[PDB]
């Protein structure tokens, strides 16, 4: 089914590819950030979810995502029950009740390193305290706190830029009650006009305390990930160059609780 | 509905707490107060809220002594429902207190936090002297703050509140938790302190209160110059108000300014009671 | 009995003796050479013991070791193979999931500086008393690991890996006691907070005053006494050092760095204690 996914958006594609590997067959799925519903359409038509629910921060997409679903997978669009309203993460009673019933919570959420291209406009400071905000995933840690409390037996499947390393993405889950599994990964290319200052800032400042530290971000010179390079190095070609071609992993990780 | 007399209209922080406590619905519940202090809150929960049973503790072990006396003199017909745990108790960190918390339906508290009236410590002291008359002329004494500095929400001055939420979730996972906050950092943060720690927040009640004159707000000004990376920028504006009604808003700097020009200007902020319900 | 050349492990083993593991099933993170495994088996009388180590070979070396040190028992020692950081393999979680007590003496700012060197030597000694007669693969090339634990709140006092462990045990074995060895330079309240912050009630099982080797850098602890709180407003933080072997004469990190300046070689002691975390039952 290499026709279902579309290579237009590599982030979205690796998400859907992991969603498939996830094994959503006959499950109740909640999607945080349904956006336009395509992932819902995909999870209903290709992965065969028994029921899909979800929400979005934007009060209007929930309704629009019902159309696309009705149009893109008409025969299964009666298993889609969005939760309407401006729902940040899962913070309304209905969302919690729906999340409380799901087997799998899935999403691809804001995180430093996402393509700027997003929003594209046709939720930040309260998350700043989170320990894993230090590497840009505060919002993702915020969801895991809620999921472990609201549905402690549900899987959680999330999409990540992997510039910060796989050991740390895994630690985001281990720190919050889940054992992670990488379901799918892909090397993508980032636009040429994209700012990675935050990642070179990572490998330069010191540890929690004034303590010694070695750390390098995972970047790639080629679209195959053959040659590696640190945040400081990939910024070189983009200093002596202007359109150099930089790559980084994007991956989908499942967190499965005890 | 509780008449308009039981609420302390002399200290608005306590008044907000008490109006909150009555909306919380403590009738018939077993309550545990972190920091019983003088016990006037206990008197209120027994006499006005109809608590079936109120327990609690305090860091200074003399208090619970005098708390009984005040309860007895304010709620004589219900004083037999008040069983505090004796001894110096920090948060709930003693076996007796953990045993009491584990049996309570609701844990309530108006804990130390950055932004509280700067005269709160001094008031407490004085009361120690007095009241502790029956002491025959007589530690930490104040929740140290070193050990609660690791907590993430200590970044907004709520580390001790967070330490409690970490304790209540482990020891009384079904219990509601009702806490008093100054709301300078805004309700998004206050709610997130609960969501981050296992609780669904609900704001029970809130008031615009006047901050004493000459109160330091530099910590809150410092929060707005929200330092970049990692990462990175953030617009963060604290919530202050110029008029009691709270119609005119200001930020920590816009307020640190109002005072700059005219010392004595009037600066208001919100105090609110939030309940955490475990998604249980 | 114990070794006098290694206080941390003397106090750690003592602790184990006080924890009352008679009858229990235990899991040790960082089994190393197997000396605590034998110590629990033979002195503590544990029902059965399991454990793992980051170094993937130690597990093989350990079973042998035990067999020689705990020949009678030792049938009750089932290690888990593989390079196991903390408890992060399905087999490890399986074994942790069914233990009554997880125990560990784990890397941490303020551990002895020569601790990596003692382990190399201890591995070298043991894989000779069992063969050997090899080269220098008795050797953690790890480095690897430390960065993923940088986000943990208690890593600001150098206990990040220890916190990272508690998050795992709480989820994997919510009813299990967790017994851990710490240098108490940052103070007993901070150590207690580490458990209390992560769903455990702490208890100090045993504590010893130990000598700091001279030469040990302690600028990190003096740095605690100077930087401000997360506020960041002023803070009052004093580390717990001592001037004497009995912990009579208290002393903070800054003044302890005074001495060393002055004398360049003064004794300097601090506390090592075993704390059990027990979760609400
Ligand atoms: N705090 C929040 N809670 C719920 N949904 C959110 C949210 N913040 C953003 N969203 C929604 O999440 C959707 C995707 S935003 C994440 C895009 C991702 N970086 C990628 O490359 O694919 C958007 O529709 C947005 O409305
Ligand atoms: N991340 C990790 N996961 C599991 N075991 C680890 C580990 N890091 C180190 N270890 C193990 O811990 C042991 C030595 S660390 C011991 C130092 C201790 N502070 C003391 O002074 O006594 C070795 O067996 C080592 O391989
Ligand atoms: C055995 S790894 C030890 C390193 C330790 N975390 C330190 O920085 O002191």
């Amino acid at each position: 089914p290499e026709f279902a996914f579309d290579p237009t958006d590599p982030w979205t594609e690796t998400f859907q590819r992991g969603l498939e590997i996830a094994g959503l067959g006959g499950k109740r799925v909640y999607e945080v950030g349904i956006g336009t519903g395509i992932n819902v359409a995909f999870m209903l038509q290709i992965c065969e979810a028994a029921l899909v629910s979800g929400s979005d921060l934007d009060p209007r997409l929930a309704g629009l995502a019902e159309r696309n679903v009705r149009d893109l997978a008409p025969r299964r669009a009666d298993r889609f029950h969005p939760v309407e309203g401006a729902v940040s993460l899962i913070d309304t009673p209905e969302a919690r009740a729906q999340v409380g019933r799901s087997d799998v919570i899935v999403g691809c959420l804001p995180q430093v390193g996402e393509p700027d291209d997003v929003r594209l406009r046709a939720p930040w400071a309260e998350f700043d305290s989170y320990p894993f905000n230090s590497v840009g995933l505060g919002l993702n840690e915020a969801l895991l706190r809620r999921t472990r409390a609201t549905a402690p037996a549900a899987d959680v499947v999330l999409n990540f830029g992997a510039r910060v390393g796989s050991a740390v993405l895994f630690e985001l889950f281990e720190a919050n009650g889940y054992v992670p599994e990488k379901l799918h990964s892909q090397i993508v290319l980032q636009h040429a006009g994209t700012d990675i200052s935050f990642f070179v800032a990572l490998e330069n400042a010191l540890a929690q305390t004034g303590l010694e530290r070695e750390f390098t971000c995972e970047f790639y010179g080629d679209p195959e990930g053959a040659t590696r390079l640190s945040a400081t190095e990939a910024q070189a070609l983009v200093d002596t160059d202007s359109a150099a071609e930089i790559y980084h992993e994007v991956c989908v990780i499942r967190g499965r609780p005890a």
